[PDB]
Order: C-alpha cells, then sequence, then structure tokens
C-alpha cells in the first residue's frame, strides 16, 4: 500500500553526467557513447544573452576550447557540432557506463525524472510532469544547465529533457535531446511568459482511481456526466479539455475498480464545486496532476 | 528557483541490490562487501509467522537453502547467521561495486530516500521521514522487503534503513541495518498498529523557510514569541515540542533570510490557530514536515 511521487532509480544517468566548459562558464553535460550533449548557450558572454548569433560564435570555436570533465579524467574533444538548441561534442572515449537509451520527445502531461546536477556531479533526483504550457515545475539552482529528464523501461533510459532556462514566474524551459524546445521558448534573454497554465484532468482522473484502488471512496457519488458537460466545468476551474483518447486511456483503470470514467468524471466535478471539506485524498489537500494513468497502474500493481 | 521533495541519487544503492529466495519466499538483499543483508523472515513459511522461533527455524536451514541472484549471476552462500531482525548471508564474492558505506541508526523526524526494489531489481527512489511514531509513509507492494533507505554524505552512503513490514492502516515499519526495529514492532504475524502521530514542527518550520526564500511571504506577521508559549500552542495542535536545539540548528536559515526562529514560530502560531485562508505555500495547502533543516539548506543553498 502507500502512494507516493517516485522517481526513476538515477544510477543509469548519474554515470553519463559530465561537466563541460567554455570560457568562464561552467554547466552539465550528457555523455553516451562518444558524444557529450549540453545547452548551445554554453558559448554565450555577457553580451550575448540577448541576440546571440549561435553560428557566428560557434565558427569561432576550436574543440581544444572546450573543457570536458568525466569525474577527474578530462576528456578531449575531437569535434563539435549545433543541432537545434544543443551542442554535441565528439570526444577521443566512449562512454563505458553508456547505458541502454533512446531519446523520445514527450508530451504535455507526461510525467519524468529530473537528476539536478552541478559541476558535473549529481545533487538529487525528483519527479516532475511536462505541463500544459510546456514548461516545469522544477527545483533548479545556477548551474544546473544540462541536467536532463529521463524515464526508464526495462534497462533502457528514455531520455525526454535537457534544462536550459528560467524564467521569471520561477518555472523551467528546456528542449529535447535533439535540442527542440519545448514550447514556444528561444534560448535567449529576451521577455518570454509561459502561458496560463492550467491542471492535467486525465492525471487528476488517474489519480482519483489510485485512491479508489487504494481504498478511499468519499468522494464518489451518485451522478454521471456526459462529455461535453464535464469539459464545460472543467475549463471554468483552469482544467485542460478532456479528450476521447484520454477516456480511452483510463478504460484499464475503470475496469479494475468498476467505475465508468465519465462516473469519476462527475466526482472530479463536485470536488471542484466543494473542495476537500477538511479531508484528504491519498494524503493531499489540493488535486494531485502530476501521475499518469501509466504511472498510476504501474505503482498500484507492479 | 523551485522546492521539491528530492531523493538523493540512487546509483551508488542500486550497485548493492540482489535478489534473496529462501523456498518459495523472494525478497531483496544487500550486497556489501562478501555479505547480503535481508529480513530474517524470509526464512519463515506463513504458520511459521504466526509465532516463529527465529533461532530454530535458522538451525534448520543450510546454505545451499539461501538462493542469492546478482542480477543474472547466482551467489554461492557460504554462511548464514543472524544479528537482531536480520539475516546475515555470507557469499563467495565481495560486491566489486560496494561503496564506502557505514551503518547509522537515525532520529525520529530525520529524512532518507528508500530505494523500492522487487526482485532484486531497483525500481523507484522516494523520501522519506522517520516518524514521531517510528513508522514512515512508503509505497510498497509485495516483495518489496528488504528495500532498503540511506542518505549520503560526501561519497559515503550511510544506511539507515531496510524494509520489513507493512501496518494494517498502511504505513511501514523496519529495521536498521544492524537489525533493530524502529518502533515498538516485531517481526510476527500478530496484532500491531501504528501509534498515534504527531508532526515534526522543526521541519514545518524549515519548510517555512523554504517557502520565503521561494518568493512566498504572505504569512509572514509582525509578531515574535518565546519557546514556552509557541510549545503551549504546539502541545495544543499535535505538534512535537520546540526544543533550544531546534532553534540552533535553525540558526541559519534565520539568517539566510532575515526572519529569526521565534519571528517565524508566531507565524506558525497564527498558521495552526486560523488556517491558511484559502491560500497555498509552496503549492500545498498542508503544512509540510518531511523537510529537515538540512534539506532545506542543501537544495535551497548548497
Ligand atoms: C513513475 N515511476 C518513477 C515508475 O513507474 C518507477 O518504475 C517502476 C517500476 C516497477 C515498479 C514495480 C512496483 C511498484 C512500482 C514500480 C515502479
Ligand atoms: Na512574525
Amino acid at each position: 500500500s502507500g502512494f507516493r511521487k517516485m522517481a526513476f532509480p538515477s544510477g543509469k544517468v548519474e554515470g553519463c553526467m559530465v561537466q563541460v566548459t567554455c570560457g568562464t562558464t561552467t554547466l552539465n553535460g550528457l555523455w553516451l557513447d562518444d558524444v557529450v550533449y549540453c545547452p548551445r548557450h554554453v558559448i554565450c558572454t555577457s553580451e550575448d544573452m540577448l541576440n546571440p548569433n549561435y553560428e557566428d560564435l560557434l565558427i569561432r570555436k576550436s574543440n581544444h576550447n572546450f573543457l570536458v570533465q568525466a569525474g577527474n579524467v578530462q576528456l578531449r574533444v575531437i569535434g563539435h557540432s549545433m543541432q537545434n538548441c544543443v551542442l554535441k561534442l565528439k570526444v577521443d572515449t566512449a562512454n563505458p557506463k553508456t547505458p541502454k537509451y533512446k531519446f523520445v520527445r514527450i508530451q504535455p502531461g507526461q510525467t519524468f525524472s529530473v537528476l539536478a546536477c552541478y559541476n558535473g556531479s549529481p545533487s538529487g533526483v525528483y519527479q516532475c510532469a511536462m505541463r500544459p504550457n510546456f514548461t516545469i515545475k522544477g527545483s533548479f539552482l545556477n548551474g544546473s544547465c544540462g541536467s536532463v529528464g529521463f524515464n526508464i523501461d526495462y534497462d533502457c533510459v528514455s531520455f525526454c529533457y535537457m534544462h536550459h532556462m528560467e524564467l521569471p514566474t520561477g518555472v523551467h524551459a528546456g528542449t529535447d535531446l535533439e535540442g527542440n524546445f519545448y514550447g514556444p521558448f528561444v534560448d535567449r534573454q529576451t521577455a518570454q511568459a509561459a502561458g496560463t497554465d492550467t491542471t492535467i484532468t486525465v492525471n487528476v482522473l488517474a489519480w482519483l482511481y489510485a485512491a479508489v484502488i487504494n481504498g478511499d471512496r468519499w468522494f464518489l457519488n451518485r451522478f454521471t456526466t456526459t462529455l461535453n458537460d464535464f469539459n464545460l466545468v472543467a475549463m471554468k476551474y483552469n482544467y485542460e479539455p478532456l479528450t476521447q483518447d484520454h477516456v480511452d486511456i483510463l478504460g484499464p483503470l475503470s475496469a479494475q475498480t468498476g467505475i465508468a470514467v465519465l462516473d469519476m468524471c462527475a466526482s472530479l466535478k463536485e470536488l471542484l464545486q466543494n473542495g476537500m471539506n477538511g479531508r484528504t485524498i491519498l494524503g493531499s489537500a489540493l488535486l494531485e496532476d502530476e501521475f499518469t494513468p501509466f504511472d498510476v497502474v504501474r505503482q498500484c500493481s507492479g
């Protein structure tokens, strides 16, 4: 029993974190096979943050301008190339700890673990979700750029996020490992703000099913709803639209608990209207939206 | 910026988890140097567990009755002995991935990371506090016994917890690595219950300090107080008494924010007596007590 926001074991990723230095700037890179991936803004100076021309900055660098340190071992850079917003540094040693891996670009609502690192050394691991406004509510201090987000499936690590920057509201923006940013953000220090965030409705529903599986039923009611009526209500609380795809995805949890998806939708409507009345659900006084339907089944059934 | 419940990187511990099977029972072991540590109740059948005589059941087993698998290899057991409630299995090969480590017993209110495992396979990591009633609020399914808790202090892993059982309210109980239970529990299938719990006051204060550092300031007020008057409020609201030691431990945070500890206790007094007025703190509608002062400093300054 019990329900916790758990992260993936970080060891497979720890063996890949290195430190990348360029000029006075030091941040983290991900060392896989003979390539080190890091954010391209490592090549920016004080004067470059607003309108950097990365092609012009990069053409002026030699391999020996990039210092890559893996533990106490300096790695030799033998080539470099830019792919969108990530730098790919060719190094002369393949990482012997390279796990089974792939790169996947995730969708809003998807969860993953972050290994926060500073100077190539991991600091901590926690679990995150890609918010509907394509930011993450992470925990990052200065020097954390290049920390990565990932899932693990059996022995394969799916890298999905690289941290680039913190926006003014304290949330965080970054790229997939092909260097494409999530959302409308760019690696410039000009004014950009995350769109209004919303609650990930399909995740809240999955988490209500988790509460039921763990033996808590107090929030159910005798009502049902149509999908359109649910969305008309939920949008008034800044909840994401619930689609037929989301209804299909919740099917397995519906079958396991005996509660139809639209019946759980009706319970969620009443919860938004009533609040908790001093109670909790799985130990929270708020509705939790950073567990996916997949996560819930995985943590409850194994 | 940002504040997340953060576990230590788990890689050093993943390299020590093995699968231990005795009879029909499979659970997890901790392989350090040439010893595997696991709960002694692995030798019990379901009827044995009703009233086990462990030294007697242990005499009846031999080395070959313990199958130990490190991933894909079977370790050969060459000796066995009990220390309190943990079984020590001497094996033929020392673990090459043994980290620098010590066995330490933690105090209630202290936190640690839990690496939840199944069939010797690490599956999830999360952060836990030792509750004042000596339980932890974990997430464990069948087969998680032998999962371990730990902290890391400058490349040294301090092992502090081994999981043994779930209580009827769904919280969990276990031992230190020397086999001594945390709390008034026994490894027997008898009627056991968690005692009435209390809230870890010094941790709530630490978390209020973390919120101020992150820009959440609405609960600060003009008032201050004394330990004696505050502890009157603490006792009334089922909070652990604040000692003079707690105030000193909070000293560094009280200086980095400019908010004195008893200045902050006045904010907490007001929150206990009046509630949160529909507001949240660091995205929580409850007062969080599973962050220690050290946890806040390491994440928000370190
Ligand atoms: C979202 N997140 C971190 C995960 O799903 C972790 O991965 C696993 C893998 C196997 C499990 C077996 C039993 C219980 C939980 C499990 C979790
Ligand atoms: Na005050």
